[PDB]
């Protein structure tokens, strides 16, 4: 998966992510209303009551709602991303703390924090444990990213040596390795710019670019996590500032399109295709949730604040996996 | 610009392209009805009567309709793409032939040919001339690509040494240099595949990939024409076969998303941003035209065959440059 | 193999090449004296008498001396390099011409031409034929490069469509594909320069290079022919001008060291290691021949003009495959 | 600078490095005899008496001999390399320790340690201080590498957060960033191998490599520290094992030839050329020191054990900057 956040000229903060997996567990957009309550562990019945209502993409297949990404009524934004080979979970909670299933971090954090600091604070009383879940059959290796209404972003990584916290980062996050490795990697590519190389000569031969684009020489085009990090960061740097929230959603989806994996281009060892199942964007100030999926490029929006945040039940929105083509005249839908 | 064509499992042929420019001349989807008549030169009043009706993206700003890409009522598909530094036009027609403005080639070819061979034949009686047009102020450097209802693709390049014709090619085409250069370039990148490298050791150190995606090590991620060529070709090779025309349109748009330029990431010497203004797909057998634009990811369709092909007038469809977000609940449209 | 030619500030022309093969046929530096006579075909006994004496690296394993590279008494320089998949030879000579084994072109050219034009001229009366030789068991796919005392360089390629001649080229040549393909490829890499990228920022993050070298971002480091072409050309462009012939030899060996293959880093499909068996340099005005080999980094020189160019016999110099370490004190030679 | 160590099949350990700088301070090979005594600080007169004799490349321009690299009479090998932007030194020694000039670490370590553990131990009583020297005018940013007679290698980095120690590493070291960053970077390149990609097809087009070499697709050919790290590591992995010490010296120099910078190809911001001034190799068991310099490819050897290790004075060997060409016949030395 890939992810980044931007700031509009409107003083709006937006966060966006791609979901790249080999299978599509039933997911839908879920609204979790205040005081719905969320499990901490799937094999323990302790339920923490959630102070805030929140909206995002998740699963309803286990006891409490599982959120992949989402926005708060308070403006906090966040998402779970894979962190293969690096994510390390303990067997029992560290002394004092309570254990938490890695898969419930977003729902817990979104239901209860306002700022990035709130998030850092809330996690000191928890210990991520190696508890599996019946959807994947194991506890997925994950790292986490959160963005405030203010635009401050953090990265929390459950490393071998313990939780590593990254404060006020560049607002870009994909997969392994660790945030510091990626941020140091940016330095080797500072020469990837929007501008063309000057023409040169080789003896009497005039050498000029094939057309436009040659400032990017060096950016990798493959779909590895590191390559995707570079592409989201550099294109985040250079694409124009969003003037408002709508420009923001469409700019965010443009940047992520450079890291959008078509089915069949990436296969696992297992031979499974790793592709971009969906792409979402969130706005902290409006609390709106936007998304497009593999089979439908039409963006769909759900407003959190439009619902009753004290409803007893979860308010869900199903995916429309058909391509929403608009017919200008009578097309033959085929 | 970038362009490719695929074959569905349905026996359907589709062609798609991106339009990358620094400015948006008024363009709309235009239907040109049979016997509408098309100029050959803008400074001469000879009008060739077109046998076939056709639909595509173009301009109505000069005497006859200018088409950028399009489909026929016969199934022929084609498009004009830039060919900077390579395109060469004569001053006067070669002996016997009539001169043609390079900007009118698609309209003429689409109004009158059925097969790729018809196209090759029709051009032997013409000479592309250096006639400017009032939209750009000059005659743009261009090369052309055409795809039959059968799926056979050709490339026509107005080179220094004359028209170069490429028969039954891989069905990919971006910008300069010449088709043969890019097709040879593919060979250097045959190791870019979907599958992960085996793990290795360095003494006692175990080395394994950061996650998925490493088979692509080597593919360039910049927006140069050569880089874009490679990306469209390799991803055309590895994304899954379209099972029908709709999968075909969405698969085409996925492949091209790897060569979609966000505003600001490519600047000319002039400092102008070169970006993907629109993206279109065509189906030879259905004669349907699909498109999305920069500011709207919702695909829109026009059917050629749904209109009266003997209308006297042009049937046009305007662009909707607003992001067509579908509201699932009452979003606040902002 | 890789090859290039430079011009000193002394008005000296030098040519150098690496020999990359999977096996070392007995080769030695050979002096061919005037009027020694060279076969044209190995299965025909016609012997062309050679007007000029010449020196270079070759084999004495077949009827006439086979030269891989070399200099004349006239200052003409040249070498045979592999051109796999591209080199095409006829079965019978074209009408009029006499057939020539591709393996005897350098000996013939060096024994009889003075300028690059003489070379182009002399080849019009010959047809390269598919005649094998008992060393390789087949006729190797080859292309040729020649450099005048003036410093004018050409490239002769026996293509499918016939001999292709490249006049006054950039003075670089490796393997396939064709000279024009590589010369065009230079244009995609004009941004590879000696100078560092300007520092940039990402929000509040200062991004700066790891150290020196970043102007080269984009140059490929692998040992493919195309990559080696780029490396020799770009490093030829930016390494300092040779002030004299000795600087020339060492500058030439420095440039080629970036395309020097250590045993084990490149294997064929056969699993054979492709490595740099030797590296040579020639000076047109002095007619000196320099060489180093895999196992000895000490450069060895032979002067052509120092021998009797009317000798009846070949004057040969054997390879010293031991590393010629100079002992400053009593080292223990182990 | 670049550096690596290998193990022969002879049970010999060898270490080698390139010296890449913009200027050549007078350097020569220096033998430091036992009990010669080495300063710790240049502005303090405390002299630590050195237990062991050692040989390497260094400067005699300040109070005590400055060594860049070298071997012991005990078999310990090591070198100083730049670590720009990362190296951090204190103003005053930490409580208990004595201050040491970063430029004297090799001399001190080589004169007093046997194993990599001895090295780690010895440094716990010192604090690297920001003391300049009259040669550069400042305290150069450096990191250190050491290799035992056993073949165990470590990396010591004076980081912002304190000395960072890397135990039993892969035996490769160039410049910034930190050792762990480079070791993680290896993982993105595990697909760079000696073996050719399988041939593929694009429709009916057969696609095959230009020749040999395509398994390396992905390796960068630029001279940045990161790119040089990769090249030394991957080529260290795949070049054949040294069967004895001489093969070891020549294999070492072959691997480092991929990271050998010709004058003119890298320029600083200042416009100064950063080039490979010299290249050296050391063998732990024989205590032999080997070197070649920019202008002479002939390897020169000094044996430590051949001198009197109790001499009162330094035993020095000057550089021969002329290219040591061996004349096979009477060449004209020009």
């Amino acid at each position: 998966c890939s992810s980044l956040s931007i700031r509009t000229t409107d003083d709006k903060s937006l966060f966006a992510r791609t979901m790249d997996f080999t299978m599509e567990p039933d997911s839908k957009v879920i609204i979790v209303p205040r005081n719905y309550g969320i499990r901490l562990l799937e094999k323990e019945n302790v339920v923490i009551n959630n102070s805030y209502a929140f909206v995002g993409m998740g699963s309803t297949d286990i006891t409490s709602p599982v959120l992949y990404d989402g926005v708060n009524e308070k403006g906090l934004m966040g998402a779970m991303l894979y962190y293969a080979t690096f994510a390390t979970y303990a067997d029992e909670p560290k002394k004092g703390t309570t254990g938490i299933n890695p898969v419930y971090v977003i729902s817990q954090v979104l239901g209860n924090c306002v700022t990035v600091d709130d998030v850092i604070e809330k996690l000191t009383s928890y210990t991520l444990l190696n508890e599996a879940n019946i959807i994947l059959g194991f506890a997925p290796p994950l790292h986490y990213t959160f963005t405030d209404a203010s635009g401050e972003s953090i990265v929390i990584e459950p490393d071998k040596t313990g939780i590593t916290i990254h404060r006020k980062t560049i607002g870009v996050m994909t997969n392994s390795p660790g945030y510091e490795w990626h941020q140091t990697n940016l330095r080797a590519y500072i020469g990837v710019t929007p501008n063309p190389p000057q023409d040169i000569m080789m003896g009497d031969l005039d050498l000029t670019p094939f057309g436009q684009g040659a400032g990017g020489l060096g950016l990798p085009g493959d779909f590895t996590p590191s390559a995707r990090f570079l592409r989201v960061a550099y294109w985040k740097k250079y694409t124009e500032k969003a003037k408002n929230e709508t420009e923001g959603v469409t700019n965010l989806f443009h940047i992520l399109s450079s890291v959008n994996i078509p089915k069949g281009v990436v296969l696992t060892n297992e031979g499974k295709t790793d592709y971009t199942i969906y792409t979402s964007a969130m706005c902290a100030q409006s609390k709106n949730y936007y998304f497009k999926l593999y089979d439908n490029s039409r963006i769909s929006a759900v407003s959190l604040m439009a619902e009753n945040l004290n409803s007893q039940d979860l308010i869900t929105f199903e995916w429309d996996r058909k391509q929403d083509i608009k017919q200008l005249n009578q097309v033959n839908v085929m």
